[PDB]
């Protein structure tokens, strides 16, 4: 069904479906336990720099990852299709920033005193709604980045070749679409321009080192998902994508200023109706 | 109960309400005496960190905690009519305050001991709702292994009568409460839920960092309308309408190993509610 | 005149009134030599600090206080009242803040060069526009504070009784009425939002020591002091009240780091109708 | 002109006409040569500093000056008067800006390396559109500046006596008007908010001695010059006067951290339309 | 030109779409990631003056605007004709992609723990600049720069002498309205010498903005659901002449600061543009 014709009324005809994103950090959900690795969940382990201008192997639990789900919509089939028409979405827990008494490099290095430094430097905030996979467009820092082969989905994996010089700009070679959770590294990884007509996504960066986190947080504001025509993203097979990524910066430690990304769950409540296609 | 009608006409069929929430940073309101402890009331006592990465156990007048009030509203009840909330103007009390610099805090000239006393800087946290009923809360923590203490305030442990887990530190939905009891709830546990809170609108804003300038507004001839996109605001069960915040300003730092107090101003809320026929 | 009845027409209806009051940092206008202390007039003299956590004692000429200026309009008498309609008002005298060519703690202090430190800090922009005085709210950083009892009017002004620990919160019984112009300490008294319902006031607050000042200014901006059911502040007697602070920052001395407040004066031009009253 | 009646129409009763304005930062546009001063066009020359408390003496070419131009309309004759309705204007040049490659002070001064530092701290800008002169109001940092007599109009060349307390307030008697280009100190000299009614101006100012420059720049933006009565200037005589002002902040040498203000020039394109007037 | 009706029917309506890969310094080629090809997106190390009468940058220090020149479909079989047709820009969507690359702090820049040679690697940070445009013919450009002294290579970049065929005067480090270009060569006219010139442009919608600093944290917004109009105050776009559509840009994030003697390299994103079209009868 590719031409849009009437919206579809009667019984069950719009409903509204509700699910949350936990962030994808680095450390896995599993193992749960609080002293072998599950206290790092919601945060990256500690970023591991390269060791020379040729030797940059970053660990994956060291790099945030896009979160995604497929949610399927009520059973349908002059065609019908669910037509996703709004979000509520809402990062969630930026209190949890406000403890500042725990044990981070302290604001007093010379005297171990002060107050647990907060989470603090770069952020970065992208959702996306669509009918299929968010469309994904390859650019990273360095081409000559030595990423795992297993555990993430990078430009290797999909080209099954090295990067090339013109991954560190645009190459239209380097694309994939976002169908796992927790295996697209955010650093390589982008939404395509060139391509989700069937998406809508909404992204912002802040970068530096210390800068202050900023997150405002409401259950009453709407963000419309119809485009130009006044047609959202419509559900192929009853699938609709969420994907999304929210880190608001890094802890650090008190042993040589190791850095944790952190992270923040997003949640998503979507308004579909039923539309007729042919 | 649940069918929203039209609204009702006639004499008191609107009314308007006030009341200021003081801020809940740590101290509680008493002792009142200046020299027991009163003089930290509208801020925390002093932060205590972590000893060890294992080890952390945050003293309860050290976390701001949300402020709330139940407000009653004049009786009602062929069919029901239900108060509804139609808009509030609100504003955060007390900013001008912080253009105190002459006091004893850790001065700007640590050389000579001189300059002025350094203003309150640095986290700030605003959020206000108006509901129906109480605020429903989302737990979320930074570490599911900090030990917040088992008396004088209500956390995740409290609801669910088992320790943290790894997923308290995210989403975990196991994690809710409601916001039924002033001065308990730490805000750096308990969120806005926003799956839940159908009969509640909140809005809430946070600024990180330590040093970083605190900035506020503050006018009389704002009002945030609370109706929503189907032009109903929140509806008052049993006649009980629910204010909530928290307005954190920033720390003050004292001239002893930096100690930070917290600072919270308070909130003024003026409601406008109609009376609603119901179903 | 409780209720509010139809707009007045015919000659001399509408009236057009502007003023400007003079920034109150703590130096007054006079004596207005240079060299007995008028050359400090638009700033406070320098900021002195407590000598323990129970020995807090500002002198009074240290402390901004709020400006104020109770006009006269013309004579009236179902009565007439003068209705506020709108304000044009106006920070004047920022660009003054670019001589950087004096006395200073210069931006160099290794080798006492670069330019003189330019005013930063904490600032604090309020205006007030009403038919009876500015209905104010005390609240102070503390309750222990030893205010001068003469010469500024205070919270124990008012209650002829110490502060009390409930004044670094809200206490409904620390209130006052803007009444005399350079008496009232912003940093005590507040704009009541329990009453002021003949008052419009507008206000922001940016804190810090080193933050750069921020300032528009345009004869193109009208205020609208109509409240929601298109009505402005009534004037009491034929009386308007203006009320305002403009806190730029503090300049810094070579001497010890002193401080010294930066005020501006605010320009206000206030359109005025008749109003039929009963 | 006094009573403004409908507009003209027919042909040419509409003009536009464009001008650009450049930068008053200290140093004339002569001497020309590289080697001689001609190298500080677009700059002031170094920024001296006050001596002590009492002895401020700043030169003429550290001071940045307003710019302005009055722009002769075509000859019109109830009578007619060209009405400035509308203009489009730009500050030029910021890319310049990314020049970090000259021989500033070094972003590394432990080592004396990195790049050149670029253009930072306070920055200034103010553009008018009048019919007549802009309204100028003198408020100074400090009545004890001791500006030049030749060279620079500063309050003593209007009062013909020393500056007095009231003049680091609002001191009425302090007023001029902007008759020239590169004469007018922007420390000194302000838009008269009590004046200017023929005139409409904008302006803004931001701090400190570090912050970066910011500035916006597009072809698409266009400034309505209309007031609350549908009148936009009206121009006396045919003439038609642009006043601007556009700091950047400061560049600083690699010696005794010398400070040299930099301004970038302004255009203007102005909409015109005849006005019957009586 | 006299701007009629729009053209209706079949095909009356385009879209057509590009991106601009950015210009800091180091050009596509050499590809090899050990000869050169790993600066690629970013300048060479930024070169500094030796005095204040010596400043000499390396042409591959020196970002430049990108630009492309797309060919619309021929509308016109005889220019004869009293009534004719031209592309008419209505819209373009546009897109800076790649800031969550400035998320990788694993790299060998210099550290923030510089004490232990730990922490992260330092984010790109600093002087930011965005431009764009979308005209019916070149991006017209006004000469103005820091210092008229400057020693811009001859060869390699086109510079105001390369205009003028004369050394440049003080006036250059102001508004000279001699000192005026087209931007018709991508990667090679530097931007802090060139900008839009606000005195011509007619044919050409462009909006830029600059933040500067040091160490300032680049800020980037990015999603697919704006769209920027190109209608002017009279509801006409840019008129595509010769059936010429000409895009501009520049999109410099700041830079990277390597471990040797904190030397910057410039890093700048690639911009995506979807530009709709209509046809527009003209006289």
């Amino acid at each position: 069904g590719m031409e849009v014709l009437d919206l579809v009324t009667g019984p069950d005809s719009v409903t509204e479906i509700e699910a949350f994103l936990n962030p994808r950090m680095g450390q896995p959900p599993t193992p749960e336990s609080l002293t072998e690795g599950g206290q790092y969940y919601g945060w990256s382990r500690g970023i591991n720099l390269a060791t020379s201008d040729t030797e940059d192997s970053p660990e994956n639990n060291t790099l945030p990852t896009w979160s995604m789900a497929k949610l399927q919509l009520p059973m349908l089939n002059t065609l019908q299709m669910w037509e996703a028409v709004s979000v509520k979405t809402e990062v969630v827990g930026s209190g949890s920033l406000l403890d500042v008494h725990g044990f981070n490099k302290p604001t007093d290095t010379v005297n171990t005193k002060g107050i647990s430094t907060p989470v603090e430097g770069s952020q970065y905030h992208v959702f996306a709604v669509g009918g299929e996979p968010l469309d994904l467009q390859g650019l990273v820092t360095d081409a000559r980045t030595k990423y795992k082969e297993e555990g993430v989905v990078t430009i290797k994996t999909i080209t099954k070749k090295d990067m090339v010089n013109k991954d560190q700009v645009l190459n239209p070679i380097s694309k994939a679409k976002l169908d796992k959770d927790g295996m697209y590294p955010v650093e390589i990884w982008h939404p395509d321009p060139a391509k989700n007509e069937n998406t809508r996504y909404f992204g912002n960066y802040t970068g530096g080192t210390t800068t202050p986190p900023v997150l405002q947080f409401t259950n009453t504001l709407t963000t419309v998902l119809l485009d130009e025509n006044g047609v959202g993203p419509l559900c192929k097979g009853e699938g609709l994508y969420l994907s999304c990524v929210d880190i608001m910066g890094w802890r650090v430690t008190r042993n040589y200023d190791v850095h944790h990304w952190r992270g923040l769950p997003r949640y998503f409540k979507i308004t579909l109706r039923k539309r007729w296609v042919k």
